């Protein structure tokens, strides 16, 4: 095991951000990459398509700004950063990227957007740990 | 965040193992301890004497195991300190997680009764739900 490759998936919540201290946590003096990862969820979403295009041609505007930001905090502390945005199924993507990509470990919340009190997991991490056979570590939301 | 002290609970069971290399992968420079823990699951225990004669083999044979894991990591340099417990498992690794003052808990996804169906064991599901401590979920084999 050596945690050269981590997938950090960040749907930037409040608890994504929680987790985003875990992986500048992983680095050391080694070479390391992080795989950013944002997924457009297509459910949400949903000429007829012509609309759908020009929607999902925003979406992605509107969270490349997010993205760059953790980029570039990312590179500071010395990570190679792949930042990917895609539209689909946000567990489904994390699955196949970890895999497509390669990577030791996947790093993410317990809890995002919704984060309603008294769901103790939320569905894309409680799916990626089932459907996944990458390590996942698994960073909680704020107590209270 | 740095991950000075892991919380290891194992059952010795095969994905607990490949557990066991992550948390040899979290040795550093620095200080780091490990707190040790395998917890006797008294609902398994649940006439008087034959309970008291199954609790002593179960202790004698989780003393064994444990002692060779400490070794192990000691032989990397951690500190361990430990802990053997009779009670509920999901419910002592939070108990002792919070009490040891753990940065993360590494366990496996599966352990002892890894049925090809069930795709994530109860024990790590109710650490997850109920701890507020980090947890490195390492997923049984493939095959
Ligand atoms: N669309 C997404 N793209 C990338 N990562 C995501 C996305 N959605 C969630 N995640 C990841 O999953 C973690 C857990 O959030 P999750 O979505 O499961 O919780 P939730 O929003 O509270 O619950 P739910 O979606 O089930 O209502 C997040 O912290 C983040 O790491
Ligand atoms: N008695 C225990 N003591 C310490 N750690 C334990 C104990 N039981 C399980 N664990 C931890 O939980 C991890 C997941 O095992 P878990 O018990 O949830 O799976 P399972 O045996 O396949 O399913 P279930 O117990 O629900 O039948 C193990 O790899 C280990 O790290
Ligand atoms: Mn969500
Ligand atoms: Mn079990």
């Amino acid at each position: 095991v050596m945690y050269k490759k981590i997938l950090y998936p960040t749907d930037f919540s409040e608890t994504a951000e929680i987790a985003l201290k875990h992986v500048k946590a992983f680095k050391t003096l080694k070479a390391e990459e992080v795989i950013l990862l944002h997924v457009i969820d297509e459910r949400e979403i949903k000429s007829v398509e012509e609309f759908e295009n020009e929607l999902k041609n925003k979406l992605t505007e509107e969270a490349k700004n997010k993205m760059e930001n953790i980029k570039k905090e990312l590179e500071d502390v010395g990570f190679k950063v792949k930042d990917i945005i895609v539209v689909g199924i946000p567990h489904e993507e994390i699955v196949k990227i970890a895999e497509d990509e390669g990577v030791d470990i996947i790093i993410m919340g317990s809890h995002g957007k919704t984060n309603l009190k008294e769901i103790l997991l939320g569905s894309v991490t409680e799916n990626v740990i089932k459907k996944s056979n990458k390590p996942v570590l698994v960073v909680k939301r704020k107590n209270s």
